[PDB]
């Protein structure tokens, strides 16, 4: 299949929301390929809408998945290394799926020379 | 369990508050699967509010837990690597669960050229960037 | 036990102050569980007060503990790796227990293009 | 193939859009070598515009691919190290292919001395920095 | 030793000034335990002031010590890893003991779009954030 | 050879553009040495021009090279370590060859205390 | 060689310009020891100016050298680790030799709360910080 | 010895300038101990002067030392690890000995949302 289908568009959003990679999604029988989905993502606002939301939902699912990957890692060198890679990939990706929620968090206390006020000279 | 059940939702919040992760909670007897919990969250504001509070408590619980995971790590290479992964995952997650409390902390002493004042020159716009 | 007790609240602050994790604290006979303590932390300002101070005191204790963990590490691969993890966990936690004191420290010399003045155009 | 051929250029854009890297594409049958592609880019605006669009699509494709590379890594030390290298290279590249979407994300809570307001003192210039 | 004893406190300050850590100092003959030292600090301003000075001196001493720990490390894997841990711990601690002297140092050349001036557009508040 | 030659200057830019290190370039028969090239880079604006452009072109070539180095690494510990070093060196260098294009990318959401407005007091 | 000798100083500048490090240069036949070179630098402005130029050239030379060190690394664990150390040392040094050219490069897209404008509230000073 | 001596103060500055750690300096026969030197550093401006300069000179010496440590490292795992630690310690220390010269260097291109102008609202 490779034609626009609202019912598969929905079906797509559901699997994504559950955390499943789009690759592992389209790889399903009767489903549009990645390329087609990205094509639709440029010809269906009604889709781009259900996709952005599904992406934030997918992130929330992945957030819980990282605890399981870390905690249930097989205590073998290569397996722990693989688990670390799976977790690091997800952490990095979550920040891009929902920046406001999963991006880095820093509090910067801004002070001037020697802890005094910030000194500025203007021209 | 597919239908929204307040009593089970309440239990979920209590377990999360104590530091347990959602996927682990959903494996307990009589608990809805994760997909179902997210669905409940999506359609029940009462649960969302209580879950947000549970998330704050969960972070405070994990903050104490990371000391235990590190200190009690079996002194075996792979076991220490796994303990490190479990701690790093929690550290990262804590900052997102409560950014104000658990985000990074930096004090930046801001100075200018050669340790003097910060030198700023303002000029009229040279291009149409408005 | 699981009722409010000012005497155990104090007892709690003491162990914390010495650097002991709350987990290893409540784990003591007759002591309230973590959950209860966090509950109290929302029903006793008189407690929230003695707890915030105890947390800064606990940090000061942990600060000295990291030198001992590093310097007395058994010179074996896994043991040194464990010692590093114990130290890294404490360093990260100290910044959160007392941000002004244990957070990162940076001095930024701010200059403009080519070392000249910072150039700004406003609209 | 040395002469600019729109049909081959179009194919290149489609392959890149799907996530394939340029050097790998140039190894396919009938494809121009990399140097030639860069030359085509240099002298054909039509190709440059379509290639820029293909780059955006390529990044979206690699973003999904990194999950697969990590999750399907053979659990062997060297194989995991290679998977990690393949993922780190893609992460770095994604930020450059689409900075807005894939660059780092940070929220900075800015406060001043002791958690109060940011203290700023302005003074007349003390040196000729204009 | 539980009662506050100025002479012992003075000794503690001298030892710390030379670079020794508090827990190691407290293991010496006749020294109060760490908990006791913190208690003394809490209730004797004279000791707190002298201890703060001792902390500055301690940092200057550790700054020289890190070169020695690195340079004299036994060339054995675990021994080098331990030396690295001892040095990293000291580096981190130095910045906190004397932020002005030992914090990170960065020079940021600040420029605007395309290397030109920093472009700023000011607008009236669009939301009630005051 | 060690005299100014526009034809070798061009020849130089070509190899660079293809991604080849200047070292591996001058190392070619009849070609000026590195030192001489850097000398020319201070006596031929017509050269400094064709060189800056060639450097940005070289970066674009290297950008594609890193995917090949990573993906085709021999799955052996030392070989993967070498591949990682080759890639890391190139990533670092690309940012310097074309800063606007290959430098780090960060989006900073700037907010004030507790997520409110940034509080500033001036004197 | 202890006395300042322009011809030897000139040679030093040429060697450094080509990428050689000072300690290695000082091991060559007839060269002054490092301490002596620093002494010459201290008291001869002519040498300092030429040495500063040589430093810029040295950095441009090392920039090309790092590709070679990485690409030609013997594929042996310790040899690759040493190559990595040699490259990391040069990267760090390059930024200091020519900060403008070799320092880190970052583009920061600055936005405010929720992706909107940066919200700033100014207030009268509440403490004597002038 | 443990009395103020201008001649040993000078002797001190010389060794430091050559890059030698103060520890390895005082450890010399007839020389004041570290503690005493730090004491003098608070009772002799004439000393604090010759010391700050010596520290910047020491940094310049150490800067050249790191190339030698890296390039001449014995190609053995532990020896390379030790060499890396010696170099990392020196890099970190150089930034503190001369911040303006050896501190980190970053050029930040500051832009606003979507690459447009930086948007600011004031109250």
């Amino acid at each position: 299949p490779s034609d626009y289908m609202p019912e598969v568009a929905d079906d797509i959003c559901s699997l994504l929301s559950s955390g499943e990679s789009l690759l592992k999604v389209c790889k399903r029988p009767g489903m549009p390929d990645k390329s087609t989905v990205f094509r639709w993502l440029a010809k269906h606002e009604d889709f781009r809408d259900k996709y952005a939301k599904a992406t934030e939902a997918r992130a929330d699912s992945i957030f819980e998945e990282i605890f399981e990957i870390a905690d249930n890692a097989i205590p073998d060198a290569a397996e722990v290394a693989k688990a670390r890679l799976r977790v690091d990939t997800r952490k990095w990706a979550l920040a891009r799926m929902n920046p406001r929620k999963y991006g880095d968090k820093v509090t910067n206390e801004l002070v001037g020379k020697d802890g005094g006020a910030i000194q500025i000279e203007t021209s």
